[PDB]
């Protein structure tokens, strides 16, 4: 049981050492498109770029670059798009990607402002009567409804391709209570949030991949998809105890660098999977 490894790592207080080992073993692939001069202002952080082989390409010949990666989990049969929080100049690209990739859900794990700085542009409308038009990509975005809860908020958005006037409903799942520093004591509310996304259909194979982002698109975003995939694998396998979280994380890091940004986040991912596995187990 992953839980035994957990308590072992706890007794010997070796979380930084386990986490460091993941950093060392993680894949390294080129990110040459991300690093081209003409793309400097499409990247929020210099040290966080999508690998060329897994990057999402916008369907435009001007510049197809967005800082976003397709994380395709073979065995789990789940795909995710991990991206950075949009920039003042990349909100049109963001919604273009959502349109072109046929996503049904957007999962946002940060607040627009955290620790007194902007982590992300205000990329969706806050009022029904003031829609947003992204002129560079010819999309219209309308707030349809908003359900604010204690730990998260779910919004129904209407995205319209102004070129063809097709419309789709996008579900926006906004986790609003990740603490500014470190991680929560109990994974309970994070798990609750994950199940709400799942229940929405947003993760389901009839749709394009869910779009997941925080500020850089690797820390909280990595936690979300790591926990989801681990739980999915435990449900599907004949031997659930066979699910190795470290091996899943390294597989995911083949598709985007830096997933899980601290040993705290690693430990929390364990916690979430272990606690979550209890519902998944039959209770």
């Amino acid at each position: 049981e992953m839980e035994k490894e957990f308590e072992q790592i706890d007794k010997s207080g070796s979380w930084a050492a386990i986490y460091q080992d993941i950093r060392h073993e993680a894949s390294d692939f080129p990110c040459r498109v991300a690093k081209l001069p003409k793309n400097k202002n499409r990247n929020r952080y210099r040290d966080v770029s999508p690998f060329d082989h897994s990057r999402i390409k916008l369907h435009q010949e001007d510049n197809d670059y967005i800082n976003a990666s397709l994380i395709k989990m073979e065995e789990a049969q789940r795909s995710y798009i991990l991206t950075q929080g949009p920039l003042p100049n990349t909100c049109g690209h963001f919604w273009e990607m959502v349109w072109e990739q046929k996503s049904r859900g957007v999962v946002m794990l940060n607040r627009v402002m955290e620790k007194g700085s902007l982590k992300c542009a205000q990329y969706w409308p806050q009022k029904e009567e003031k829609e947003m038009i992204f002129e560079d990509t010819n999309l219209k975005l309308t707030l349809i409804s908003e359900d604010i809860k204690s730990y998260y908020t779910v919004r129904q958005l209407e995205l319209e391709n102004l070129t063809t006037q097709e419309t789709r409903e996008i579900l926006h799942f906004h986790y609003t209570t990740w603490p500014d520093f470190g991680v929560a004591e109990s994974p309970a509310s994070f798990l609750n949030f994950l199940f709400k996304v799942r229940e929405s259909g947003s993760l389901s194979p009839e749709h394009g991949p869910v779009v997941v982002h925080c500020s850089a698109g690797i820390g909280r975003s990595g936690t979300f998809c790591l926990a989801d995939t681990c739980l999915l694998l435990m449900d599907k396998r004949k031997d659930p105890s066979s699910v190795d979280i470290k091996k899943v994380l390294l597989e995911m890091r083949k598709f985007r660098m830096g997933l899980i940004q601290t040993a705290d986040q690693l430990r929390f991912s364990y916690l979430a999977v272990i606690e979550g596995a209890k519902f998944i187990m039959g209770d």
